[PDB]
């Protein structure tokens, strides 16, 4: 199970229910990373997608609303249902795409971090959950420079030590 997120230099991930930046490169990397997999997102991050569901991947939406409707998405209500779905699934990798409340609900079962680090600093209200960095190794790092230098970013892959 992977977590996939983008954060500024201080860890910021969101502002007013939306992204605090607009960084197309990162969105085509998101898609690369989630097409074909089981993609888990919290109800509020799902309602912020411009097309719901996002196509070519299983969107699982985590909601406490018993009645919620999301045509074409897998609507569950606790973490045990996510993993009961993933157990049925097998051959699709599970990727937790946010936001903060869902990262906290899977904080013990993630093995890989797919982090995009922005060089700048943005204003918002939601930060990435604290994680033990010391328990992971950075395996891969690729940097993309943008003409807004706040937007220059690094894609890192981190994998959990034995
Ligand atoms: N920079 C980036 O990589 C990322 C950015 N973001 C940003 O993060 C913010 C969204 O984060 P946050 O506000 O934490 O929202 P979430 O996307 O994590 O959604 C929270 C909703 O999730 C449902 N929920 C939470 N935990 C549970 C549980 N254990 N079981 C079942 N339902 C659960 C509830 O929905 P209900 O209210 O329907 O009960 C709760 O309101 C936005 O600004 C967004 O843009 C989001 C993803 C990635
Ligand atoms: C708000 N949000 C959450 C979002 C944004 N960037 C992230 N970036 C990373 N690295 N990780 C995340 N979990 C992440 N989540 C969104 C908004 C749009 C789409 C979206 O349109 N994406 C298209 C691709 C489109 C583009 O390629 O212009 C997709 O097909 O995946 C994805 C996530």
């Amino acid at each position: 199970t992977a977590f996939l997120w983008a954060q500024n230099r201080n860890g910021l991930i969101g502002k007013d229910g939306h992204l605090p930046w607009h960084l197309p490169d990162d969105l085509h990397y998101f898609r690369a990373q989630t097409v074909g997999k089981i993609m888990v997102v919290g109800r509020r991050t799902y309602e912020s997608f411009p097309k719901r569901p996002l196509p070519e991947r299983t969107n699982v939406v985590l909601t406490h609303q018993e009645d919620y409707q999301a045509q074409g998405a897998v609507v569950v209500h606790d973490v045990a249902a996510v993993f009961a779905y993933a157990k049925q699934h097998l051959d699709q990798e599970l990727v937790i795409a946010g936001g903060a409340q869902i990262f906290t609900a899977f904080k013990d079962d993630v093995d890989t971090l797919l982090v995009t680090r922005l060089a700048g600093s943005f204003e918002g209200d939601t930060k990435m959950i604290p994680l033990n960095w010391d328990d992971f190794t950075k395996v891969s790092s690729r940097t993309v420079e943008d003409t807004n230098p706040a937007l220059t970013h690094t894609y890192e892959v981190w994998q959990k030590k034995a």
